[PDB]
Order: structure tokens, then sequence, then C-alpha cells
């Protein structure tokens, strides 16, 4: 393999659904042949304008088959003309391996309202056998892998390519390294007695709820000095940094705080990366505080999440102090959380 | 065990209502063939409008049944249209265990006053005999379960779905927002008539040769009566839309003008993405331009591209007079170029 | 992608590849071919030279 004066990298892209769908009693299926069984549609994050279902014929579809479980997948909203594909069924067993796995080798096309899919899938008495174990306590449990095909692209790597090395937007870099020079900086600034040399000129470009407390009679007599106490300096600094670099490397340590202090300031990005911080921080004893900061901080995503946290924890989560405690203070907070576990539950 | 970026879960609702009928001194059945004994209304609490009541016939349904007792289950009331379930009838022992115990394998649909169940139920000797224990104390203890079944739902699960679904970015937007909104006046730059706004700290950052006169501890006079002539307003005003916005939509058709005032700002970005767009618009007649104005601006890269242009397209570039002309002009640009070719050229008379 | 060297320049060349047979006389190959897209001259003479890695 020696060295080429000219390469090209053609990229097909792909992108992966995975799927999982259980039915339960599936003995009674209620009916007879030709019966459907729709899913809910699903997807993946990109483009996520494409959407999928499941099809399932209990019974047989055909009177060739009539003996046979039948599985289809069927593309309901195409953005595009046509998505070509291509899938592959497996039933779980009783243990979790994938059993009975068929693919078709064709990349198949997909229009709005066309279905593919396997009638002569599995043999209904081969499914009913319990030996088995095809449908452990009645539960059918199947596992969709669907792989989309994409447009071929081209980056053409042939060489002498302008050959001069192209730094890419120097907005952010520059600005960072300002701060610790502390040049240009016309006013003073100080946080809980810590002085922070810093200037009003890019704090008004880069966040308009300061810009419209700056302009309104404050920077004609006490421009120099200015009052924050809401935030000690550990937490200012990483704010002051977030402003000016654009990102906040140390996020996990003290997310909490930055949670708080972006819900002060209506910084949605902070809130919601420390949200997406302390959304894996989820736990059994951390939970009740969670969804006191969530409820004074409106993340009401992040509520849903330990909202669903707690469904899911519900026999352990409630017996702690934490919670007795955030039912003793915030009655609303646990009457959400039954209207959720409630309503929308059961 | 799969991971499964989606999960669905449908969930067929089932109800089962419990029943229990037990007639006393069942050997005076009182009639022939023919009859009917009812039994009382009954129903759980979900939905509790749904009213079912067990109709026996002691003797037979009809004639091939006279020597079978017949058990019907009847749904007397009920709200909707249809009602499909699934019934199972037994009788209990003396033991109080379940013997003949049949199911229905399909789950039957019922209607206001329609009728589904076992006709040949159980033979009337093996009812009638005492061995068997399924008369105790002359007590026929019937007991049937009955299930309703109703349209499934989907739960509909997503995990990790599309997060929190973010809002459009602050990294540059916040320069351009500002912008639009036009605050902080900080100066007012009269240059060719118009008047340019702009700050202090990001100009500086952005450009060392803005930076270079103001760090002389003058700033005030300087931006009351900044001289700038040698770069027009329009270019100044892409400079600006390129600084804040980030974007340079129309630079093919200003790329000569953008690369002298990045040959003076001293900006080399600049200089690379007006080197790189030139670098698509060679042509067979405008090449000798091209490459004098890559060797007056010193663009290194550009100037070594037009030099494989002319190499190669040889046989037609040196055709038009604009090479004479580069050849009576600038003679030490034939000088070089005949030396870089004799050096080249090391073989051949 | 088309494709040339730094010189000369002019001779532009991309390979058609088909993945499956290009006519069913012979079917089951993978036929390959190099389309020349720009060239200056009448005609060019070349020989090339395919291989798989």
């Amino acid at each position: 393999g020696p060295v080429a004066e000219s390469w090209c990298y053609t990229q097909i892209k792909v992108v992966k659904f995975s799927y999982m769908w259980t039915i339960n009693n599936f003995s009674f299926c209620r009916e007879e042949m030709g019966e459907v069984i729709k899913s809910s549609t699903f997807s993946s994050g990109a483009n996520d304008k494409l959407k999928w279902c499941l099809r399932v014929n209990p019974k047989g579809l055909d009177e060739e088959s009539k003996d046979y479980l039948s599985l289809y997948l069927l593309l309901v909203s195409c953005p595009k003309s046509e998505v070509r594909a291509k899938f592959k069924f497996s039933i779980l067993n009783a243990k979790g391996e994938e059993t009975k796995a068929m693919e078709s080798q064709r990349a198949y096309r997909f229009v709005q309202g066309k279905d593919w899919g396997f009638k002569k899938f599995i043999r209904r008495d081969f499914l009913l056998d319990e030996a088995n174990g095809l449908l452990p306590d009645d539960k059918l449990t199947l596992f969709c892998e669907v792989s989309v095909v994409q447009d071929s692209v081209n980056i053409s790597g042939q060489n002498t390519m302008n050959m001069v090395k192209v730094p890419e937007c120097r907005l952010a870099d520059e600005l960072g390294g300002l701060w610790e020079n502390s040049r240009f900086t016309d006013c003073c600034l100080c946080v809980a007695g810590q002085e922070f040399q810093a200037h009003k000129a890019i704090l008004a470009a880069r966040s308009p709820v300061f810009s419209a407390m700056f302009e309104h009679e404050m920077e004609e007599s006490k421009k120099n000095r200015v009052e924050i106490n809401d935030v000690e300096p550990e937490v200012f600094k990483e704010m002051m940094c977030f402003i000016y670099t654009g990102k906040a490397p140390n996020l996990d340590k003290m997310a909490d705080d930055l949670l708080a202090a972006a819900d002060k300031y209506a910084l949605e990005r902070l809130k919601v990366m420390c949200e997406d911080a302390l959304c894996s921080n989820l736990s059994v004893e951390n939970a009740a505080e969670i969804l006191i900061l969530a409820d004074l901080h409106s993340a009401d995503q992040l509520k849903t999440q330990a909202v669903d946290f707690i469904n899911y924890h519900a026999s352990d989560v409630l017996e702690t102090s934490g919670w007795k405690s955030m039912v003793v203070s915030h009655p609303h907070l646990v009457a959400e959380a039954y209207r959720s576990l409630a309503s929308a539950q059961c």
C-alpha cells in the first residue's frame, strides 16, 4: 500500500434504530385472522422526521400462512421522497437472547404507506410451544433493528489542496485569553469582597438581562461598583468564563449552584447543561432535593425525569427523610407527583 | 439483552368477575325440559355497569341434550355495543375442587340480551350420581369466571428521547443580536460620509493593526477623527459582518479588495479565505492578472497555484499579450521564471 | 471524485465502479472503468492498471 498522490473517501451515511415491543397477555389476541396490532411510532434523534411503526398479525395474514406469526414494518411519515433501509427482526426468548432472527438482505425502498416484512416469520405452533419458552408468562417480546442508508458523500482528499493551514473562527479563544491578562477593563467589579477586574461592554453584549439592568439608572452613578451577592466567587468566575470563552468545563463539581445562578440569570444553555450533568446523578437519596431544586428553578424536563425516577424507584424513595421533608415543606410537588403517577401511568 | 433506543408496551385490559351459584334441593328441579332458572345479576367495581347473570336448564335445551344439563351465561346490561369476554364454568364437589371445568377458547362477542354457554355441559347421570360427589347435600355448586377484554392502549415510551431540545447557540449569536439592537454606542467613526459604530476590545482582539495605534495611549481623538481611506466602506461593512455574524456570503466578487485589506490589517485568516476563494477563479485569459495580484499581495499559495497553472498552461497562456506585457514591465519575473525552468529541467540540451 | 496530479493537471479522470455486473453476459463481476472527464487535446494515450488492497 504505497503513498497516494490523491485519495478519496466515499461515505454512505447509515443510522441505526433499535426497538423493543412487548405485548402482554398474548393468548388473548381476542380476534381471528387478518387482525393487526399496531405499535406506537418510534424513531431516533436524527433526523427524527422519519417515523416508523410495527404491524403484527397474530394469526395468518393470508390463507397460505394461517398458523403463522407475521410481522411487518411500516413507515408512516417521510419528509423526503423515498428512504432505503434494511430491517432485522428477532423474538427475545425467556432469558433475553435473540432467537429466530430473520432479516431482509435487500435494502428495501420505503414510501409513506408502504410496508415490508415477514409473513412466514415464525410457525404458530413453534411460538405457542412452552418448551422453547418463546412466550414467557404470555409476554411476547420483539426486537427490531432498522438500518437506514443515506446519500454517499466524497470528501475529496486529493493532495496539494490549498496547503496552508486554516484556523477556525477565533472569537472564543481570543476573548478567553484576555481574562488572565485583564486588559481593556474600564471599570472594576467585585463580588463577595473579592476583586475580578472585568468590564461592562462585553457583559452587556453577552447577557441581555445584565445590559437592560445596566442602561437603567446604574451606569450613571454605581457603574464602578455593582452589588452581587447571590453567588460565591467560585460560581461567578465560572459564569464569567462561560460568558467569555463560551464553555464551562468545570461542570460536574459545582453543577448545582451553577444551575441556581443560571436560573437566576435566565441562561437557558447553562441551565440545560447543568441539567444534563445532574440527570445522570439521579439517586434515591438525592431525588428529593433534586425535585426541590428543579421546582424552584422551573426545570420542567428535569422535574419530569425526576418524576420518572420516583416512578421507577417508588419502593424506597418515599421513606427517605429527605422526601418526608419535601412532603412537609412542598405540598404542591407531592400533588404534581401524584398527578403524574396516577393519571399518566394508570 | 439488547438495549433499545425506543421501547413500547401495549397492554390489553382484562377484568375478571367471579360468581358462585348454589341451588339447594336441586333434585327438586320442579320442572321438565324447557325450564329456565336465572340467578341474580352480578358485577364488580369496574366499571360496575356490566351486568351478567346465569341461566340453567336442568334437563336440556333440546332433545339432543336431554341427558345433559345446560348452563348459559347471559349478559343483561352493557353500556357499549359489544363486550368480548371469555367464560369458564366449573362445579365444586364435596371437597370443593373444580370438576368439569371447561373453558371457552374464544372471547365471544356479547350484546344486550345475548347468551353464550355450554349446552353439552355435564351428563345428567354423572351429576345425579352421589358417588361422584358433585351433588353435595343436594346443593348444585356452580362457579363461573368471566373475563372481559378491552381496547389496548399504547404507553409509547422513548428512552433518552430528544433529551431537552436545547435552543440556539450563543457563541457568536449575541454579538449579532447586540449589533442589531445597536446599543452601547462607544464611538462614531465617520468614514467616506457614512457613519459606523463599533467597540474597542473586540476590534483590538480581531485586528492587531487596529490595536497598534490605540496601544499608543491615544484613543479618543483617533476615534473622533479616525482616518480610513485605504479600504472602501462597503468592504469595511463586509469586514464588520465577517467579524460579528461570522460569514462572508459575497466574498467571491470582492475577493481582491478584501485580500488587500487583510494584507494591510495582518489578517492571515482573512487572507487565506480570500486566497482560497481566488483559487477557484483562474481562467485562461486573466491568469497573468491573477499572478500579478498574487505577486503584489505576497500570496505564496496563490502564486504557487498560478505558477503551476502557467507551467502547465504554457501552450496557450503565452499566446496572449499579457505575457509579453509582463515580459516588458517585469524583467525580473522572466529572469526568475527562466532560472526556475533551467533548474527544474536539468536534462536535455 | 475527479482526480489528477499536481503536474500536469488538466487531464481529469474518475473511476466508475459497478458493484454488480455491468452486463448480463458477464454477470457476477465488479466491473471497474476509468473515464476521462476533462481533456484539452483530441486524444490521450494511457495505460491503466487496477488493483485491490
